[PDB]
């Protein structure tokens, strides 16, 4: 499946809209979309709720880097074959992100 496909990427959606949609009070801890980056040409970002101890509702973004031979990551440490890897991957633990990744962001 092409990532198109998925329920939880959303393309050129910008920053903006993505916190638009991730900061509603109804999503639990750690809803999220995959978007492309507004930054760096051909990253993708993955844009993720959050409930801070200071802040409240939050929306945190990580930057998820595509290497020209295959691959991707937001550390290079732990690299995944494609976006849905990586999906699937920080569903499972937040392995330092704010929080996993429990729930595909709904839409309006
Ligand atoms: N802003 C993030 C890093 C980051 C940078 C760019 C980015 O892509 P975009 O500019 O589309 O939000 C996503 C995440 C931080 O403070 O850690």
């Amino acid at each position: 499946d092409s990532i198109q496909a998925e329920e939880w990427y959303f393309g050129k959606i910008t920053r903006r809209e993505s916190e638009r949609l991730l900061l509603n009070a109804e999503n639990p801890r750690g809803t999220f979309l995959v978007r492309e980056s507004e930054t760096v040409k051909g990253a993708y970002a993955l844009s993720v709720s959050d409930f801070d101890n200071a802040k409240g509702l939050n929306v945190k973004h990580y930057l998820i880097r595509k290497l020209d031979s295959g691959g991707f990551y937001i550390t290079s440490r732990t690299q995944f074959n494609s976006l849905q890897q990586l999906v699937a991957y920080y569903s499972k633990h937040a392995d330092g992100l704010c929080h996993r990744l429990t729930t595909v962001c709904p839409t309006s």
